[PDB]
């Protein structure tokens, strides 16, 4: 029982913050290092072995041209991988798999309009994978703020033709069209450090003026996004991988 997650997104967005974050949430607080290479962490939790994949950030060159080429390298190596051993010559009753199932793209909160680079990199990825929309550091906004921005991003999600996940037509409906037109993006808050609140220990956020707490939906929606990805969707993000992104990969082969 595999299930593989990747973070995606410009440097700096709290993606590794946010992997530790979705393990621990399923006993140190060191500091988390800048991401240098391609890293698949997997841990196991029915028993499900789940690996997230956290990338280098993009977008901090002054070119960023091509920035999305080792992203989809290492995507279209799991689909090479998994066809070679599709040909299960070793006569395993149980087959590995690898493939990116779903990738968290990583927004940043700027107030303004999505950036090129970032609708080029979710186009190119979305004909690939699963992408789900996560707007990155979502303390960072106030109420009033959040709401105008996750209503922008949407609108320029459908403007700019971007099929993310759940692509409309694959489905339920009632609850999908609740998803893509209200829950997503998700807008999340990263910690792996814990806090108390009321006598209960919470993964969080200590700032000056208070705590933010990242499974409080009453700040954030990283609870949705868990939920979404872990529990409710989880299966059907398997599905449209094999059955829609292996088999493109596959005949384009
Ligand atoms: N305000 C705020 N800061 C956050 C959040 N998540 C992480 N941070 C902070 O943002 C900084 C960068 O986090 P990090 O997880 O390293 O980002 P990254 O996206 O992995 N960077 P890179 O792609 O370079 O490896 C750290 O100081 C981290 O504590 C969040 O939800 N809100
Ligand atoms: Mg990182």
């Amino acid at each position: 029982f595999d299930f593989n997650i990747m973070v995606v997104g410009q440097s700096g967005l709290g993606k590794s913050t946010l992997v530790n974050t979705l393990f621990k949430s399923q006993n140190r607080e060191e500091k988390i290092p800048k991401t240098v290479e391609i890293k698949a962490i997997g841990h196991v939790i029915v028993k499900m072995k789940l690996t997230v994949i956290d990338t280098p950030g993009f977008g901090d060159q002054i070119n960023n041209e091509n920035c999305w080429e080792p992203i989809e390298k290492y995507i279209n190596e799991q689909y090479e991988k998994f066809l070679k051993e599709e040909v299960n010559i070793a006569r395993k009753k149980r087959i590995p798999d690898t493939r990116v199932h779903c990738c968290l793209y990583f927004i940043s909160p700027t107030g303004h309009s999505l950036r090129p680079l970032d609708l080029e990199f979710m186009k190119h990825l979305s004909k690939v994978v699963n992408i789900i929309p996560v707007i990155a550091k979502a303390d960072t906004m106030t109420l009033e703020e959040k709401s105008e921005f996750k209503q922008r991003v949407r609108k320029e999600l459908e403007v700019n033709g971007i099929e993310f996940y759940p692509q409309k037509e694959f489905d339920d409906k009632t609850e999908n069209d609740k998803i893509r037109q209200e829950s997503m993006p998700f807008a999340v808050v990263g910690s792996d450090k814990e806090y108390q609140v009321n006598g209960k220990r919470v993964l969080g956020r200590k700032t000056p003026w208070g705590i933010i707490e990242v499974e409080n939906l009453n700040h954030c929606e990283f609870a949705l996004l868990r939920d979404f990805v872990i529990r409710t969707h989880l299966q059907d993000l398997k599905e449209v991988t094999h059955n829609i992104h292996y088999e493109t990969y596959r005949a384009k082969r």
